[PDB]
């Protein structure tokens, strides 16, 4: 009756994601802190699912929701409450800029960083292995590459998977294998892809060879057991939980909301491989 | 007022242990296909935080709780509810025998079962390396390693870390090799344990050998980069959520209630490595 349950709704795809889980860690040790119950609901990145779980948050009353989206931006869906008091702060991907706040990555700042310090090594094959090209986030990555590519004069490669997948990089690794030199030089969008790859650099090459300098989205601490130069980005999982949470209590107890749009976080390049030395 | 909110507490340390987070990603799926909501509170595996967690979960009136304690099992803040309708359900980690049902691991089974398919490799040094084995988990692991072994004519060393732990396992692993030769067969209690040798064996021998077999608790699907034979036990995460849920959806709306006391679930083997193919 006009009051608060101090609880905050977060739907995500799942909590087997490495990256949503970390986030959801922190997200929930810095609400149990500050006197908020964190509601988890999974949508298994599926449009009913989300809208369901978005009903069932509201019909337990919490103060806001956070939500990592499978719609596009400016679906109707979320603009139920595009004009509203009632928060709804998106994560990772991005509600409608003008009516929404979103904690989101910086895709294409991230992918020239991590880029630039690839051609730092003089290789002579360049490969950039990628998913599905026509996806927004594709496209920045792609872009932010060359970028930092734009006065390099070697020849680089572009191979798009099509999907974000391990056995399916394997596959068109292994044919584009069949026409062209390993590279020396490889640059992967999703550390999913970087496994295709090594099924098929184990299943020809035995082992995996060294010379060869790999630049990858994501992180594994399993990177580290790669005795070639292995760069890597990550997001500041605590970073961003911090911010979300910064936003979903300010749009809840202070007076001037925050204001609408994206906040980008960019991630950290870490450097596996015989580089952690 | 005599109601249910159709909520779940769950007490655990943190969402990012890799196993902790598999069960609760299918906990929080099946729950919701039922109906309830959980309310995840991370205790960080310290006492006193677990215990606020449990207050502040009753303050919520959840209808029940499941927690995977970091107390003694009959530490008395529990016996606050040995003989009361309020079902407090323990996971992974046990509660008292006599007044809650707890969903536990069969180690030293799992342990009999991983050790007995080493043995079948011939190797001539064989390593257990293991870690704090005045604990009870220790202390069955290392009975059913051994159950696989009576009758082996091979002497086993015996190696115990000071912690369950990566860097732990690394300089113990390495004072070790001063005194004796690698392994050809080698086992492993945490797989964070064998990350500690890895550290040696890369720093050491440069590669990873093969001819060497491998056993180890716990899972990674970065354990198929190695050429080496690789065997592993993880849980079954899901059967165990469910039988989890079994258990508190009975005790909350049936009424002859679950009976206290242990229900372990064995894990999987599995082969990776150069056995995968
Ligand atoms: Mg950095
Ligand atoms: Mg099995």
């Amino acid at each position: 009756r006009a009051g608060r349950t101090r609880s905050i709704g977060l739907v995500i795809p799942d909590l087997e994601n490495t990256s949503y889980t970390r986030i959801a860690n922190y997200l929930e040790r810095q609400a149990r802190q500050r006197g908020y119950q964190l509601l988890i609901a999974c949508s298994e990145d599926q449009p009913d699912n989300e809208m369901r779980c978005i009903e069932h948050l509201l019909q337990r009353q919490v103060d806001a929701i956070i939500v990592s989206t499978s719609l596009p931006p400016e679906h109707p869906f979320y603009q139920r409450w595009a004009n509203d008091p009632f928060p709804i702060v998106a994560l990772d991907r991005a509600l409608d800029r003008e009516h929404f706040t979103s904690v989101v990555g910086a895709d294409q700042d991230d992918a020239e960083m991590l880029a630039e310090e690839l051609r730092k090594f003089p290789a002579e094959t360049v490969l950039y292995l990628g998913a599905l090209p026509e996806l927004s986030v594709s496209f920045l990555r792609e872009q932010g590459f060359r970028t930092a590519w734009k006065d390099d004069p070697r020849e680089v490669h572009f191979l798009y998977a099509n999907s974000y997948e391990r056995e399916a990089a394997a596959q068109l690794f292994e044919k584009w294998l069949e026409t062209h030199p390993m590279p020396q030089a490889l640059f992967t969008t999703s550390f999913a892809l970087l496994q295709g790859v090594m099924d098929v650099t184990l299943r020809r090459d035995g082992k995996l060879p060294s010379d060869l300098a790999i630049a990858t989205f994501g992180d594994n601490e399993l990177l580290d057991f790669l005795q070639c130069p292995v760069l890597a980005v990550a997001q500041r999982h605590r970073d961003v939980a911090e911010r979300v949470l910064e936003i979903v209590l300010a749009s809840l107890d202070e007076p001037r909301k925050p204001k609408p749009g994206l906040t980008r976080i960019k991630r950290n390049l870490y450097r596996r491989g015989v580089l952690s030395r």
